[PDB]
């Protein structure tokens, strides 16, 4: 009979978990208490003795079958990925390195004082016993304190390294004491050894890639792959269970790794279900195994202790802290060295940072059955139990107090000003809808006392020296402005959340040390990983380019350019990203201090960076075409679906459709994007013709393309060439086809790159030259002559004339820095203002008479050329301008040698 | 050993579930030709035989205690309630009347017709082996074809408690057979019926009662009711089991019903993760089944088969279904009389709508293992095998043709019309986004061919008569327009989601039927429900007002409280939606069509059914104070926590707050919001100098309230009383503290409550009065005399004036109708326009020299009182208007009779 007592450990759970949540130290102490408790009763009263001696006295082979298992997997699989791949070396080795020093001298410590007649293997069992941690209560109090999300990693990593290497070491000697009648030569040793350490992880990743090819095939199901992905575990588990009794582990950690890993081909709904479920079980196992440990301590292992083996555990937590101390503290200049160093704070936190948690007991639990009738089980099991009932309090409450008297537990001066700020706006907000509420005729019965102060709300936080202080504002307002900007790009779908974490970091790094920006060389080096031994690998077997090897062969070759391709879309996106960015702070922080040499070093940086970082990703572009053309048509579709999405989610939010459609559309725009994900991984380039016909005023119509076509003639240029200078009339109209060009004229400079056409405006106004044309490489151009421009242009004349589409091109293009100078408060983006821009339409004067009234409906009106006079103001506009509102009445001209030009915006 | 077979029948239901989507027919069937393949293969080869020789031939005890539970307790968790326990009584006893005709009719058949040396009771045996249905096929086909949810709501229902009835026959008689020792006397039997019947669902609602209350208790933890819920309903079906062998399922089904129809106390994932859970484990039984059964009836059962008997299944198939026609048929005039009748698609849909699931095979393998070496277990599971083998496919193919060729499979015209709208702004929306990002200087690489057509999208579904038509066309669109309101009411967050579905179902029933609107009698009786007897037993209870219970009293109290609560609740609710979406849409058709006696007829219906809801509605808060208190109070609090979460998001969106803080801040709102769910029914009103010190105009300052109070008057009248009449001086100010007063003056007709002020236009411009007012009921007033209100004006001259006060009060609520006439276009609501008003603020004159110049800064202006000359124009402007946006220099006069007063709107 066990129904009452699994019945009652879960009812005790509930009630520690729910009630003992504002006390320090973690709940599971206090489940140990309990049963201790019962054990007492169970050794007086003969009926609950009665119903505990089924679960108490469990066999071995269940319990070390079943709760170490789904312990192990648990704690390998809420760990995060990315950031433990990220520094997998370091913690590994130390974590390694650790145990190996801890089992051996924890060894040669019961050697030497605990004066019994131990042998050499039992020793490395008490060693070896102990050294495993299971620290789920360090990262549940670190959740908010732990702002270094890394060494949350970290602490989650080393613990689970050192539980798979215990586990390891105490299976080997417990197969090799307790059932004496096996050999123990080397020389299958060895090999046990090494299948130990290669054949379970090659069997878990086989497995691993094989379910998730499976998994790939189906779409829009939330059923199969939940029984799919649980089978596959299990059987898994299973095999490396017959493999050997301890591959099973690692092969299902692997496994479980490799899945959490994979993100693309499982939706995330049926993901949060399995960590809720695995979540939910592992919970469900821990405390029965608390609570069962401490009947079996209570009920037998403390009726055999000595005064001396009282006062040995004190001695042996003092050895296990100081030896865990020392490892560290030894092996910090090593990885200082290496590249992965710490710090202080770091270093004193992982001195005190380690739980023996539920492995210990489960361990103990086992040798101590295992032992039989003998001391030695009663030892291990009340040195186990003493050694975590202490630690799991005292680390607990002086880690607490440790954070909060050091650093770690600091709240910036900005956040506080931020959080500030925030109150204030939701407090005035609240006022004036309650303001506004209080003056309906229908709702004003309620009592307002109750209604005000139930919904109040209340933060959770509570000369040269001029020069230093005024340049520290402006570069901590730069970088503020700076991290604001790359989130708004975050939210607009036009940056992926991993280039973000990266960009934030850098900036958290570059704001941090004195008097430093955001250093290009760190970013190049960032994207630079292209330069690495997989593109040596694939030379080789290009180069190189029985029978089944064919087929062998261009897997191969995909999962390379795979192995590749996600890193340059990585690089390539923190570029754009950071371009876009840089150009936004250098619009807004321009009226913002009024220092004249700070503007000059700031602009001089923020200009020395660009142009660096735009001629590195054009050269990139360069190398390798391939790649570049599928992160571009992949950038492209993804803001597109997007975009679509917000307007199905705006239209269905005016009521004008209902709720089943719009799920409808928004389940086949996620299949959309489901079936993007699976986009093969690099694409041929176009040929040239379509790069011609994908310009912006040849779309539409092949009448205009092939008439451009009949006379568009093909120049070629090399290094060092000066294609066109100043002074000069506009001979023609180019189009960079391929290479990287240079342009600099009369200050500004910049780099082109293929698909920009250069000098539009010199065609249209018959204005001299003013840019001087270099090569930074080879450049094919296409050519066209200014004759044959003038004569196609006077022969169209239908509605969507040419003459109006590059019109109205060159203004947006030469629009949007207006835009974007004055008027641009916060909030506003390049996305969102060329789309407001973009909705607007240009205005002819024919049917104006020359004569133009502002209304208060077309939001601003600009001036591309042209003079607009006016007449009760009587004031000349020069151009291009953007027209402030105050004249409303433009009148116009007529001029032979220039017709002026005029842009509004409208209302939808 | 098992493994093999249950990984293969994992892995068969996945590969039937996957690749078997296109055809009509389910997929069951195919699992059960699999499980036929491997039977013949079981019968040559020995190795195949031995694999499957465990779970094919498997104890009944286990298939009877955990294959049926399962099942029937998925059917009753998935089921919506609310829809059920609106038409319970009617399912119940179809379900309950259709089971016995179809079991004793199927027992005379088989008297008559088998030939065999049956008797009676394996006539009910065969009877009600196959009555219980599991039609889960049924919704699944109906999931999109099923537009009227009620069907689908019947047919789960009855198919419910069919399972349920069948369960307790089959296995009261399998009692009484199978084990003959047992006593079959009457005097204990009906004992026995009778305990069955109360003893199971008493239990179950007991146990679910207290599981909720403990689950009540629990705040933000997402896995102690996790474990909390699963042994709740794990230590019942035990207890049940052991209460009586067929109880169990009974009272698990009671509990999931009462677990599912509670939703304050348990949150949303927690909810969606055990739908998940228990539909895998659902389907998961339902895949082993299907598979053990079709290899039992391949193995042995079809080797003892003639050819008589397999000419019976089809008089059979026959029979059964003409009995299932005739049942309904038969009830359908009685359920017509009583008020829940049916038509011909629904008598034709349940006629052809039942599938023979997985409970009469699990049913069949019982009876034919405990029927052992005899020929009777064999005739059983292959006539049940051989009817759900041919119902599955027939009455599933037709079906499908039979919703085709009926009007269910059709599509409303107003339907087309909205998807070809959203179509046509998606692409259009789609185009302008292309376009835009084609002028990118850096995604201008792309190979645009494929990213056009990825990204392409498609729709799913794809005289007398003049004056009739134009009615016609005319009453669509106000249902349209009502619709839409009703729709944007919900999105808002002031109006309840069952509230929206009462008011759309009532929208749809009227503009089905012709040329009526929407009928106040039916809303009425709506509401009139609070006359229910429950009413009748809180007054006896009240009226009474063994040593238990007195804690016994206050509960019983405390839940009649309740139970009226919600339903007084639920109808102020829909008055207030229907009243301003009736005046939203009188609002919106001001212009839509140009005849005289359509506009007359139709506010003239308009203006009648406003006026009589409001009338009735302000009765019924007369006539109880308590429940509209709360109601109201509840209303403002869940306002203002809905907006401030929306600022919350829009404060996040622009990236001032970060990602944690944001959902820190919206956790604590979260929070709020669920200890409002569980605030007090009913709470007593406040005092009337709470009224006096709630109002707008008299808050914030102590000083002004004890001034008003110095000489606020109380007056007290009766019904049939005038208190005022036309064409005379203002005299004092009103205020209504209590009962109901109408107002009526020239046309124009309305009834004020407690809260709203009287005639404050008077006081202001000493105007005239414009109102005869009367009581329909006893009433208290708060007089003010003018002279009292002139020197307390004249006494105050402090920045928050009350001359201010007062103008921006009557300014605004003067103003909502003029923006809410003309500049309404689609996408305005009251609560979006009142908030616009509300951010503006009012100008003075004094500083602006009887001068103002309009900018395009500010959005409206408008004027309340006086004349607003022009110069350049010179247009005398009267009041009160709205400024067109045509003249921008506004000048100002000076007049001791009237002082002008201007309002403008203003951006953020
Ligand atoms: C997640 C979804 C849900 C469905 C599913 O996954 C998907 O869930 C999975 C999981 O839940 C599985 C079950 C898990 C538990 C399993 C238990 C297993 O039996 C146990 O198998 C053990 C194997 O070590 C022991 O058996 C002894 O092992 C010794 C070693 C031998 O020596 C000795 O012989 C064996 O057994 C000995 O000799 C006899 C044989 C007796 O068993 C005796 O006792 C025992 O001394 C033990 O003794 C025995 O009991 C049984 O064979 C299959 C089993 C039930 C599994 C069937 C398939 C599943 C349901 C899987 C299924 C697909
Ligand atoms: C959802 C969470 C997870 C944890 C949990 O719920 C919460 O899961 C629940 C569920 O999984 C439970 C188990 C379900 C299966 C149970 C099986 C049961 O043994 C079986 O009990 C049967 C009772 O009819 C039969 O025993 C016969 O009973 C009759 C006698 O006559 C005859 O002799 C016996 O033969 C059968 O012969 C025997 O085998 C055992 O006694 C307890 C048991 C294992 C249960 C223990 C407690 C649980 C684990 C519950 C636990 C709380
Ligand atoms: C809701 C209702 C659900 C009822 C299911 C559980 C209730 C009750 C379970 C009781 C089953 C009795 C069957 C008789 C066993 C027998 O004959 O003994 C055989 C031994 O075989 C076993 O002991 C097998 C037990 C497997 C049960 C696994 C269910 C897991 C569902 C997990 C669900 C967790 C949440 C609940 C040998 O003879």
């Amino acid at each position: 009979k066990v129904i009452v007592f699994i019945s009652g450990s879960c009812l005790f759970g509930a009630i520690s978990r729910s009630l003992f949540k504002k006390l320090p130290i973690p709940y599971t102490v206090v489940l140990l208490i309990l049963g201790a408790i019962l054990g007492v009763v169970a050794s007086n009263v003969p009926l609950v003795e009665e119903h505990t001696r089924d679960v108490a006295h469990m066999d071995p082979h269940v319990l070390l079958q079943i709760f170490l298992p789904v312990l192990i997997f648990e704690s390998a699989f809420a760990m995060d990925v990315h950031t433990f791949m990220r520094s997998f070396s370091q913690v590994c080795i130390l974590a390694l390195f650790g145990l190996v020093v801890a089992s051996v001298l924890t060894a040669v410590l019961a050697m030497n004082l605990f004066n019994y007649n131990w042998n050499f293997s039992e020793a490395m069992m008490f060693g070896a016993i102990m050294s495993a941690t299971d620290p789920v209560a360090v990262v549940a109090l670190l959740k908010d304190l732990g702002a270094s999300k890394q060494l949350g990693t970290i602490i989650e990593g080393e613990s689970l390294l050192n539980d798979g290497c215990a586990i390891v070491i105490f299976n080997v000697f417990m197969k090799m004491v307790f059932f004496p009648q096996l050999t123990s030569t080397v020389g299958q040793n060895v090999l046990y050894f090494l299948q130990v350490a290669v054949a379970g992880p090659l069997w878990g990743y086989a497995v691993a890639k094989v379910t998730v090819f499976f998994l790939s095939h189906i779409f829009n199901d939330a059923l199969v792959e939940i029984t799919i992905t649980l089978a596959a575990t299990y059987l898994t588990y299973y095999i490396g269970d017959i493999w050997l009794e301890v591959s099973g582990v690692l092969a299902v950690v692997v496994l479980g790794l490799i899945v959490n890993a994979e993100k693309t081909s499982i939706s995330p709904e049926v993901e949060v279900f399995l960590h809720r479920f695995w979540e939910m079980l592992a919970y469900l196992a821990n405390t029965l195994i608390f609570m069962m440990v401490g009947v079996v301590v209570t009920q037998k292992a403390l009726v055999a202790v000595d005064k001396m083996d009282w006062f040995y555990l004190i001695i042996l937590y003092l050895a296990i802290t100081i030896i865990r101390g020392m490892v560290i503290s030894l092996f910090s200049p090593i990885l200082s060295r290496i590249g992965y160093g710490l710090t202080w704070r770091n270093a004193v936190i992982m001195t005190w940072g380690g739980l023996r948690g539920a492995v210990g007991l489960a361990l103990a639990l086992v040798v101590e059955n295992l032992a039989g009738n003998d001391v030695i089980g009663s030892k291990f099991l009340f040195h186990t139990a003493g050694i975590v009932v202490l630690t799991l309090v005292i680390n607990a409450t002086t880690i607490q107090t440790l954070l909060r008297i050091l650093g770690m537990s600091d709240i910036s001066i900005p956040k506080r000003l931020a959080m500030a700020g925030a109150v204030r706006r939701i407090h005035e907000g609240q006022n004036r809808t309650l303001n506004m509420l209080k003056s309906d005729r229908f709702l004003a019965d309620a009592d307002w006392d109750i209604a005000t102060a139930a919904c109040e709300i209340s933060d959770p936080y509570s000369s040269p020296r001029e020069f230093a202080d005024m340049m520290e504002e402006a570069r901590l307002r730069m970088l503020k402005a700076e991290k604001i900007s790359y989130w708004k790009q975050f939210e607009h779908g036009m940056l992926a959340r991993e280039a973000l974490r990266l960009l934030v970091q850098h900036a958290e790094v570059a704001a941090d040390e004195k008097d430093q920006f955001i250093l290009v060389d760190d970013l190049k080096k960032s994207w630079q990983i292209k330069g690495i031994y997989p593109w040596l690998k694939r030379k080789l077997e290009d180069l190189i380019s029985l029978r089944l090897t064919k087929a062998l062969i261009p897997k191969l070759i995909l999962v390379v350019n795979g192995k590749i391709n996600n890193q340059l879309s990585l690089g390539y996106d923190v570029g754009k990203g950071y371009i876009i960015g840089e150009e936004e702070v250098g619009k807004i922080i321009d009226r913002m201090v009024d220092n004249k040499k700070i503007l000059r070093e700031l602009k001089h940086i923020s200009e020395t960076g660009r142009l660096q970082v735009v001629k590195e990703l054009g050269l990139l572009q360069r190398e390798h075409p391939g790649i570049a053309v599928s992160v571009k048509t992949r950038q492209a579709i993804r803001t597109i679906l997007n975009h679509s999405r917000e307007t199905i989610h705006e239209l269905q939010g005016a009521g004008l459709l209902d709720e089943m459609e719009a799920h409808k559309l928004e389940l086949t725009v996620e299949i959309k994007m489901k079936r993007l994900m699976n986009a093969p991984s690099s694409i041929p380039p176009p040929p040239p013709e379509n790069l011609l016909k994908n310009v912006s005023w040849l779309a539409g119509d092949m009448k205009l393309i092939d008439f451009i076509k009949a006379r568009a003639s093909l120049l070629h240029f090399d290094y060092g060439e000066v294609i066109v200078r100043e002074g000069d009339e506009s001979d023609g109209l180019f189009l960079i086809v391929s290479g990287l060009v240079k342009l600099y004229g009369k200050v500004f400079e910049d780099y082109l790159t293929v698909g920009n056409v250069i000098g539009e405006m010199g065609v249209l106004t018959k204005k001299p030259r003013n840019a001087t044309v270099t090569c930074e490489t080879t450049v094919q151009v296409y050519f066209i002559t200014a004759e044959d421009m003038n004569i196609a242009i006077d022969t169209f004349t239908l509605y969507p004339s040419l003459e109006y589409r590059l019109w109205r091109v060159v203004a947006i293009r030469i629009a949007t820095p207006l835009i974007m100078e004055q008027m641009a408060f916060q909030g506003w983006t390049q996305e969102k203002v060329k789309l407001h821009l973009e909705r607007g339409y240009l205005v002819d004067l024919a049917e104006s008479h020359f004569q133009f009234n502002i209304d208060a409906t077309l939001e601003d009106v600009i001036l591309i050329n042209g003079t607009a006079y006016n007449a009760h103001t009587r004031e000349e506009i020069r151009s291009p301008c953007l027209i402030s509102r105050t004249v409303h009445k433009l009148t116009f001209q007529y001029t032979a040698t220039e017709e002026p030009r005029l842009f509004v915006v409208r209302n939808a």
